[PDB]
């Protein structure tokens, strides 16, 4: 079962839940430079189901889901803030509003 989780860094690292605990879960991450881990349920959110000055998450670095905002479209590209960087759709999207692990 597919996840995204907390990294210290405050991103989002895609992942799968291996083992549920009492008080843990055991999440192994959809890339080779992080392994298995035993995390807390607060760090732990469902990935989601399937604009300009918009509030987006975007994808980057082990890279993840970082929180930033269009600051500029034009034509295939966005300008995004978290630093600053231009982009494509297909490094984009709308926050997820999954909450975390109750």
């Amino acid at each position: 079962l597919t996840v995204e989780v907390r990294g210290s860094n405050g991103a989002f690292y895609k992942g799968f839940i291996k083992d549920v605990h009492e008080d843990s879960l055991t999440v192994v991450f959809e890339n080779n430079w992080q392994p298995e881990r035993q995390v807390p349920f607060n760090e732990v959110r469902l990935p989601p189901p399937p604009s300009e000055g918009d509030e987006v998450e975007v994808y980057s670095r082990p890279c993840g889901w970082w929180l930033a905002k269009v600051r500029m479209m034009k034509g295939e590209f966005y300008v995004i803030e978290y630093y600053n960087e231009i982009v494509t759709f297909e490094r984009l999207r709308p926050v997820n509003q999954n909450k975390t692990v109750k």
